[PDB]
């Protein structure tokens, strides 16, 4: 069955044809639906999966049953049987990279997907040869401002034993302390992982803001810490342009937003190690991370300055303090020249997007939970647009904490 | 299917596990290949269809009154078979049929406003036979829910479909609505959504005053009969003119609206028997007004009217002079309403009240179905504690449903 998508705003429909390739589980069925839940290889196993990744890469280059499609094969099956895995050629590995990113289901900044630096940090073996890359991805994505998309990935699994994971699940994030007195300085949601720092040897300056340093493991072995240099660590103080009283407030962000726990498979390999980045929309700063009460929770401080009625909730003294604080975020990050996007942007930009790929792929799986902006919902575009979702490969997938699996 | 299925609070951490869904009738439109959760909307039943059908619900109603295998239940399973084989069809008691309404509430994967579902003033309009009596029993409706400002949560239940050449429709999607009027010159004028509704009133014999805020009259339909235009008393139509706290110039917009949310066009399932016309409000979540009927582009469209009074930059978009405006507007909505003693509840007060809601069911009664898209508000989200609530979603019965709209599908005599 082909598939309608309506968009309730212009009332524009889309016909969805993609969905007949996905192989993956959603987690629904058809009495139960999941769409709200966060999280739902031998010989034999594997060649399929490669079979169908090589055919749909000499597919999207006009080359399919061609002699280099048929010997691609034919290397593929040797090699799994003499090795029991295989290795991606280049044009195929940056191909894969980019495809799980125009995949992902959650990310709203796919137009950008097919301009996207791969790393290929394949002959990586050590703990310092990983730090190396993720230096040389920080420097080169960060770029001094003017953001560009990176990925860089190391070794595929191979036995789950010698695994090679970047154990921060972001490269840059802020530490977080537990107090005596039962507060928290810092970032709340990385307590626990700022401890397993301070129990490696990481050094706390017990402050607010202090950039956790990297717990790199390579080839199945012990992590090891290692501090990015601080001139390659942008971050941006955020001000107000009519509230001169909003710097005092003390709030600074990093301005490289790099997922380092997710796991990249192509054709049936895993690439365990994959750290990527683009650039930040303005709400996961200004939103999530400043006002969840789980994270930096500055909603109540802010509209202490802001001199509202925080007497009773339906004064929404609450929405107004969150909208300038964002205003805030937008404005620091732009008067330094450092990209950023709002969601009002971001998400018209996916609306083009998704357009585009219902007009040339047959659709673009999408996951409305994710893609709705955390505020102002429904004067963004994305809140009218019915999506469809569902898993196509490659892929980005979640993988378990590491410090839940191993052994030392 | 698994037994247990465990649903996650990422704010507070908060486990919950759901053995309702076992319970599931329907399908939800989702597979397990593919998602549907974004997707807006995803001749009679024969007597095979209908005994597996009402011995479901009959037994699950004997069930909540502690009384299940007892004589009682089996007396009424027997009468209720019997007459399915006899007639057809069956007649629900007056005790089930408030069990019944009830629990479609109750089931209701979509509303936000659950924590009322036991109390439901159900209205028993089966006796009703011509559209005027549509009309008596609908100003009624109007008037006790109203009350005079303090709203109470009420149901009226209309005759069950028999052949499907003779439902009871109303077919105003909201028993309180404001026309829509197309000009020449491409310009809507008053709620640009309900344009072909007015059209279909105005052919029907309405003459409408063409305003911003014309109240439409009832388009009402009896017994498979053609429909008939009533207008309901003014009087017994509360509105609430929206001005603000702070800005002394928002009621010069000249915007009011309606104190009532009365759906009117979604169909009643209770033990495999259809009730086509079953009109029921509730009160008002700022947000509804503030945010969807004012600032949706294809509906008021205030944004940029209220954006130029507040004196914003609005030539860029990272100044978020939209979302500056908004949340005005919505802190006008929710003043307007508790300044005129109009039931009216803000977006943090609702979501709260439907977590501690959902707690409580899947405490005693294993589950509660919620469509995320729906209960979170549209507007602030994250800052709302629905948010970061993990929610299942699964149709039970009974249930309220969606069903074609009456124009499309009526045979005009
Ligand atoms: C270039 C600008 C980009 C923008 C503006 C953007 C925007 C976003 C946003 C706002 C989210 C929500 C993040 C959260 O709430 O945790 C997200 C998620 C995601 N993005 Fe992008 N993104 C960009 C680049 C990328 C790139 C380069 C990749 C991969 C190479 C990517 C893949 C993903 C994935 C897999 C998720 C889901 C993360 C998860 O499941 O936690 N995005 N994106
Ligand atoms: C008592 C106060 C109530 C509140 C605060 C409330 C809240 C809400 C809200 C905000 C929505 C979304 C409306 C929209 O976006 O169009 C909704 C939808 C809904 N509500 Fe409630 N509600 C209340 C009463 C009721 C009652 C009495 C019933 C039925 C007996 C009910 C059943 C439903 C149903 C079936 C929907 C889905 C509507 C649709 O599919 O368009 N609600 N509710
Ligand atoms: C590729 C990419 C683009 C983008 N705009 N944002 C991201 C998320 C990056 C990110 C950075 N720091 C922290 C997080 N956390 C916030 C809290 N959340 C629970 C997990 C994600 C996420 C990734
Ligand atoms: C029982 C009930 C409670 C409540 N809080 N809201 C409602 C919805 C009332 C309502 C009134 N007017 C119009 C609508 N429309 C808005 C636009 N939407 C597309 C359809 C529903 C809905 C019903
Ligand atoms: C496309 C999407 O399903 C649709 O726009 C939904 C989003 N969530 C909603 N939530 C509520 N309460 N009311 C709505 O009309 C909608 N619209
Ligand atoms: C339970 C729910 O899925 C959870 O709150 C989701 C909702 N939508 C989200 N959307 C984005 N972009 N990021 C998130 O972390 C979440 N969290
Ligand atoms: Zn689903």
């Amino acid at each position: 069955r082909f598939l309608k998508v309506k968009n309730w705003e212009t009332e524009v429909v889309l016909t969805d044809t993609l969905h007949l390739k996905s192989t993956l589980e959603t987690g629904c069925t058809e009495y139960i639906c999941m769409g709200s839940i966060m999280h739902p290889a031998t010989k034999d196993q594997l060649f399929p999966l490669a079979k169908e990744f090589i055919d749909q890469y000499y597919s999207s280059i006009k080359r399919f049953g061609s002699k280099a499609h048929m010997e691609r094969l034919e290397e593929v099956n040797k090699e799994i049987d003499t090795t029991s895995t295989y290795q991606l050629k280049d044009t195929e590995l940056i191909y894969g990279a980019k495809h799980a990113w125009r995949n992902a289901s959650r990310c709203v900044g796919r137009i950008q997907w097919s301009k996207l630096q791969v790393f290929d940090a394949r002959d990586c073996t050590t703990a310092h040869g990983m730090f190396n890359y993720i230096c040389n991805h920080v420097k080169y994505a960060t770029n001094k401002g003017n953001l560009r998309s990176a990925i860089t990935i190391f070794p595929q699994r191979t036995d789950g034993k010698h695994d090679f994971r970047v154990w921060n699940s972001q490269l840059i994030r802020y530490a977080g302390y537990k107090q005596p007195d039962g507060s928290t300085l810092g970032d709340p949601a990385n307590v626990q992982f700022t401890e397993i720092c301070i129990q490696q040897g990481w050094k706390p300056p017990r402050g607010r803001f202090d950039v956790l340093p990297l717990l790199l493991q390579a080839n199945g072995n012990d992590p090891e810490l290692f501090q990015i240099p601080p001139e390659l660590v942008l971050e941006v103080p955020i001000r107000h342009p009519k509230f001169e009283w909003f710097k005092d407030l003390g709030l600074k962000w990093y301005g490289l937003p790099a997922v380092s726990n997710m796991l990249l498979e192509i054709g049936g390999l895993e690439f365990s190690a994959c750290p990527f980045s683009g650039w930040y929309m303005g709400t996961e700063i200004g939103v999530r991370d400043y006002c969840d009460n789980s994270r930096y929770n500055i909603l109540e401080e802010v509209a202490k300055k802001m001199n509202l009625d925080m007497r009773k909730t339906s004064s929404l003294w609450k929405d107004q303090a969150l909208v300038e604080i964002n205003i805030a975020v937008l404005y620091s990050f732009q008067s330094d020249k450092v990209t950023i996007v709002d969601h009002h942007s971001a998400t018209e930009s996916f609306i083009k997007h998704m357009e585009n790929e219902y007009r040339c792929r047959g659709g673009c799986p999408a996951d409305w939970v994710w893609i709705v902006p955390p505020m102002s919902g429904s004067i963004t575009p994305v809140f009218h647009q019915e999506m469809l979702n569902y898993r196509l490969t490659p892929s980005f997938e979640y993988q378990p904490d590491p410090w839940n699996t191993h052994v030392w």
